[PDB]
């Protein structure tokens, strides 16, 4: 197995790419001094906004975005190559497309410095978000101690589907990085468990401490055993370091060798003791209309909140904030 | 709202025809004594292998099963009609066709005494139940005070793709009927926050009183709010009634409404903030490939439970166990 | 002994004056229903807001002030002669003086129709609330079955002076009324214990079921033994009436025998041991300063929220939002 | 911020002032075994009765009481240079005035060996106390990391007006040292939790081990955010050491910035939206009455409990138990 | 099954012969009361010292002792047979024997007014109860819905030997009395547990409410299943009725069925596989030296309390108190 | 006091002899690693089942059968030796008496390497175990910090007796190794905490993590005090090590002082206020059936589990299974 480390990391107030900086160095010496404290960690987390801050009259301006990879990212590397650990990390990228909002993006980089994974973010938390939907699906990688590690951000954890497309893939450490998870508190402790068990996979997740320079104790922690159980949940303070032991290869184990608890072989095998290799067809038409792009739900002529124009979103096209 | 009941319902050995009968006969006296203590009830719920127990030596062959609809469903009907109520009842069902095994039914009577909803179980327990894989979808029917009901049996309710099914058709209140679910109990409880919480639904669920002449606390109730709290859950008592009163119009007006809540929304709608109207292909492998009848895990080469060989099933096909 | 209701109302959105008498209507069918169902029922109490909603857009009007009293307490009035028991009313009330904002009101009448107390919430809970500061003290009346009851509005309760103030008038069962407590829900649960236990009294809260047309899960109901116990927590369900058995006798002589346990009585006689009699002087500076009206925290001059600018109500006094 | 320890100190039966001196000298050995094991920590605080035990026999008796300052606070001071903290103290100590029985006190010795604050318990835990009411009212002191401390002795901190005197003076940590908070232990927690969020600051409080030679699982450790969560609760042990992180300048930043939660400020400003500046006058008697030496209950002239002669205690006047 | 009430009875301070009458004619309208709020009801079981009170200066007085049976008794047995339920009733029984103190005395009545059952308690709270230890063994009657009845009071339940006695002679209903329990609270929830589960039996027990005319939230009410869950716990208020279904063949049936779980058959016959039958003797030798009289602690020598004298009860024997 | 640590020991599949040697050796670097991770720790505990793990095909076989003391034993305590801890083992033990089933077996080894206590589990988990019924009664020890320690083995601490006789004969640490504690996890939590308040004595608990090289999670780890509150539960997992610092002579000290808590004396002692030296005959039957070797319950001729023939087992005697 091996050691995980999530820290809930307190943000400051960030008025300049200066303070961007400051904060990317912040995030750097946190890393050392986790690794120093912890000497057998191998993969250290970092929260949804933790790079860049929450500031939401500056973070589509030019000067707050950054590019992956970037030399802020190549800093980061440089720290993960020194400390020889795993990290994921937490960017508002640049979209390459300069006509397009820019994305919301985690990165995981490995003991060599490299960007071994990229995900943006899918399901952009609108409608208060401006990050462009992301183009890089659900991917997955090779982690420490066996793992298959794969990335979701904050109320992309609340879509099951997800989880789903992690497991369907390998993923068997399934991690969300979250910038606002209190007042909804509840409901992401219960998908971080949900997640776990609907595809026998741990999960681990991580909340920012907080942003506005005032009230730093929303952090969370929270690591899940592939059966659902909550092995670990940190208490809430700044700087908080959640830690436990995962063991990768008992997940894999569960999947080969379980029968009653095997609910993901069940989804595409059902009744297989009756029907050899099992019924193949799940007989669920939304499964059917989202693979040909025809996903509606029967009140969808009936809604209200469907732009967003409840804050200020431009939901016509174009490009807007900078 | 509407007031709903589930019943922790204790079936005996069921060692004969005889002993069937009997069953019938108490979950209708029960079905009439339900209303009388509760007179506002207009929705009543036994568990799964209420009618028919869980005998496994027997439950296979011709004594053990009915047709759906036959002259036990017309009892049931003539309860529902009599006592002016919806109740939910578990068949193990004939299959006409007789080269399959039967199936692991559940049916909706209304208070005029008409099946309105057939359900067939769509992932049997496997490998220890040998029901044929249900082929009757995921309906869903019209119900008191303004629901749209559907339901699930049993291990059906650890399948999130299931619930999102039964929500995509319009259910509002999602029913689980479960006969055996003890030591996969904390998963159960689970599951039933997460399929309430995940489509803005209520969940209602009951499991069997118990089943081996022996031990009768087994029996759950628990009924969850579309915010994936459990407003009701049961004392642990063979016959309790677990009541609570459902609000469907609030999930609706929640479904309607909310926004960064409405992950069943967003699911087929990705940032209709940043993208115009949103994109409505997040890159899911799993979900064209189960659509397309291919759904396969990276491991089933390595699985050890892909038949019912542990429990001494042929692996074949065709019906067995008469 | 009396039985105490607490009314978890829930409140459509309020449009106009007649939305205002549709709650006024539904309080009153609500008032005799509890009655009809809780014979022995005493004393039934409504949440803040329940007769006028919390339309922030209208809620300064004309349209959506009442007199206190006036037509539409007299209603009140007939319902609690009716039903014969005490009830416990929100209204948000027109000022006499044209030059100052409404006051949000508690009464309470009695069985014969009377209004035997009458409240102006001494605390509005700012920035957000634009109501007059309460100019009527804590009253304190006679209750039901030897209690002597005082009320406190929502934000009210989280001042311990005010209890303090209830109980040092005599009071023995301490009400408060509250409309969106949630999201302070924690600190609600808290002062509701501690409020009683600081001052050897009862304490019954309510909490508003929702208010905004969607979410109707917000309700609370809370009943604290002398000692600071919960003895009675509400399941959270709009229209949940959550009741218990109040014995306001019971504090008095805990008032009267209690030693250690008499912090109320030891506040104004320090040391009675050691001094003779007692000290009846600490030297609490805060006390004095309050006494004389110049009560000022160390860093007011560095504070940031003063005055109601932030919602966008004018700063230098006077009627406004007509 | 800074690193806090409460020390579940287990005394042992103290019967000379031999007894007393080695007692003395197992605080400073567990003063530095603490620092030693906690190389961060900057505040370590003994429970009441620490130092001189409770032998209710001879705790009145002139080998029994000690100066403050003298040779003993010398011994404690000295530990505090050597490991450069800050060290919280218990002490019985003698009257300076001769006429009068000793008091009950508690000291903050600074890094420097200094006493920086001198507390003398202000409302005795009477009846069954001998110690005279203090005289020094509630003093603040500058601590680390920016707080500023103000200590109340075990039945102190039941009063809420004492807690808001400490805060009004700049508290932004609030210490409680108490020496039996058992069979009474859930006022204790609900009241180191409401003196928190009351007046928005840090609570940190312990509890003495025991006393007896025979049971030590009385002690308690309990750290509240100024939120009124519970941080961190010891298990019960002996010699338990309660850590936890304070952050003392987010109190002050939420005093400063907030609104809807800033209680403390509305207690002298209440309805500052309608009314600029607030209403000055609480509109409460008791405060009145208190500041003008006043305070009488309605009950007064009924009560039981008044004078300490139900274990023996001469409280007419004069000198007794030397 | 039968359905059972355990009534958590306040009892004034009883300082006469009229007080005490007064007790029996308030315990008698509390059965009627419950059968008329309970049709359903068989067995209504009432705290220990609920006749008589706790008046500890007059408990061994001839006017507060009464003989069993005698004519306090016959109007209990009065009110039993008018109600057609099972009671159980505290006494404190005059000793026949001049020449000893009085016992504390238990009986059950059955629906004819029969006594069934005599109990004097074979383990009086020492040091503080003088009650004569009781010589009439741990009797068992047959109770409603095939339930064998026993009764121990208060201390007794601490005696996990006594719990197996009863279950040893048919017990599947084991009933405790209690009249201070509380301050040893957790510790007799803990024992209701074990006592049912060590014997595979329910346990249904109360305490008193109160005794001192101040505080009357002692009450608990405690129903558990043979596994040792609690099933129902009751709330704390004075005059609760605590309820729950009782099903004493499923605990027969457990008992006959059951392998594993089966300690109280493996007590007898330690393993019955290796060895033939099992073997008889595990050699434990508290157990033959408690049989032959001779129980002896290694440690008696040295022990602090082993008489009343603490209390200042005389320590030579003989009738004392009058 | 002294430092306890009880170690979830994960077992992997056991095939040969060889798989044995790896399994002992993975064990004795598990103590070490503890020693060098925790300093002051005197006593390591190891699971039920931990030396040849869990092969139901095999331990029966003599490649699976190990003598005690032998070779295995001596690497045992040259580890104790070298670590300098007294530490406690598992062993299936080969029945010296080739006729007979082996035993299974638990060892004390002390900081020499000494053998110091040597246990036979003495009701063996029937029906599905074949080890022979113990033969050396419920020893006890000398251990570290003044302890007294005693060993059960599973099944065994659900049996209240063998608790009393260790506390009989000096235990005040009773330590209990289970290989099975999941499924009916409640009740040895519970049996854990009343062994410990029933004796007045610590316990000390843990359970095997797992065995079948898939799901290892079934760990546990509980110190309970002499008042039976849990001090310490671990959290589950593999390797968890849980630790305690445990004061056996606070144990001691309330056997010799406490009166209303001293159960164990009031056993023997009943009524010893009322009766000098109190009534030395129980008054129960089964203590003296148990002592003649006459247990029987009044159900025996009417059971059905009394012999392993459901499973596999010749009960009639014999040697079977090598």
């Amino acid at each position: 197995g091996f050691l995980v480390a999530a820290i809930q990391f307190p943000v400051p107030i960030v008025n300049s790419r200066k303070d961007i900086d400051h904060n990317i160095e912040s995030i750097i010496r946190t890393l050392h001094a986790t690794k120093a404290g912890y000497p057998g960690v191998e993969l250290i987390i970092f929260p949804e906004y933790s790079t860049q801050g929450l500031n939401t009259a500056k973070w589509l301006s030019e000067e707050f975005l950054l590019d992956v990879p970037g030399k802020e990212t190549e800093l980061y590397a440089k720290a993960c190559k020194e400390a020889k650990v795993y990290g994921v990390f937490s960017i508002m990228e640049r979209n390459p497309d300069s006509n397009k909002n820019p994305y919301n993006t985690a990165i995981i980089i490995d003991p060599q410095g490299e960007i071994i994974l990229k995900y943006r973010k899918l399901f952009p938390w609108n409608p208060i978000e401006p990050w462009y939907p992301g183009d890089l699906g659900m991917p997955v990688c090779e982690g420490p101690g066996g793992s298959k590690l794969a990335v979701c951000i904050c109320h992309d954890g609340m879509i099951p589907e997800l989880a789903r497309e992690a497991a369907y893939k390998g993923c068997n450490v399934y991690i969300r990085i979250s910038g606002y998870s209190t007042q909804v508190n509840d409901q992401w402790i219960l998908t971080n468990r949900s997640n776990a068990w609907h595809n026998l996979m741990y999960t681990v997740s991580v909340n920012l401490a907080g942003y506005d320079n005032v009230f730093y104790y929303f952090g969370e922690g929270q690591i899940c055993n592939f059966d659902g159980t909550t092995l670990v949940q940190g208490h809430r303070n700044p700087w908080e370091i959640v830690t436990g032991e995962i063991y990768p290869k008992m997940a894999d184990n569960a999947r080969l060798s379980w029968g009653l608890e095997n609910n993901i072989y069940n989804l595409g095998h059902r009744g297989y003791v009756a029907k050899p290799g099992g019924e193949h067809d799940a007989g669920l038409t939304y499964i059917k209309d989202l693979a040909a792009g025809k996903y509606k739900l029967p009140w969808e002529d009936h809604m209200k909140i469907k732009d967003g124009s409840i804050y200020g979103y431009p939901t016509t096209g174009g490009r807007f904030g900078k």
